[PDB]
């Protein structure tokens, strides 16, 4: 796990990762073209970093995404394979960051940075329970 | 559209918008805290901008998210109302730029910037359909 080290994650886009499936509650997204939603792209980018940093975790710890800063530069219909490359940028204590990039076999589809913080799973949950209605 | 206008968009987070629901095919996300996913927050910020932009589009037009750059600073359980405030920064031809911010009624949860591009829906669908395998 060294600064500049690369991790790669591949994913064939299925029909149910398009805009309309991100928010089936949204009339505005219902009649939208059948392309990979930016929110699922983000999720897939975060998922590549979660897998890259798994060696760093102590038992009882997990992680939260704390920033995402990316472009989304071409569209992807179902059937193409999206490859995410996550390049470790910094590791300082609980704080990690990556440069992320994604390509669907035809175009580069976007790139930027993602930041994560290591959490104590049980402390964090009690914290969320406290703000639960 | 007028620069500096604020639009707000309220959403009661349901059980199906937590992390594990974003990628049910990810074993990593399966074990995450039951909290609103960053990818779902990105889609919510987009929805708010789409609603704001709607009455200034011509018939046949929609839009795409081209960039997002935001923090995610506090976590949100199902049952809270997430309010996105989106403020128009600029309009230049097909490009609209936005300052966005989100709060769950308890904490500020994130803020930063979003960019969109106006598209002709039929033309874009046709072109995307032609990179489909």
């Amino acid at each position: 796990m060294r600064v500049g080290e690369r991790f790669t994650h591949d994913f064939v886009v299925p029909p149910h990762k398009t805009v309309r499936h991100l928010y089936p509650e949204s009339p505005e997204f219902a009649e939208f073209p059948e392309v990979f939603a930016s929110g699922f792209m983000v999720g897939l980018m975060e998922w590549a970093c979660v897998r890259a940093m798994a060696p760093y975790l102590e038992p009882g710890e997990g992680s939260l995404g704390t920033a995402i800063c990316v472009t989304h530069t071409a569209a992807t219909p179902p059937g193409l394979t999206v490859t995410v490359t996550a390049e470790l940028r910094s590791v300082e204590g609980r704080r990690l960051s990556w440069r992320v990039s994604a390509h669907d076999g035809v175009d580069e589809i976007g790139s930027g940075t993602h930041e994560r913080a290591v959490i104590h799973l049980e402390k964090f949950n009690a914290k969320v329970r406290q703000k639960t209605p």
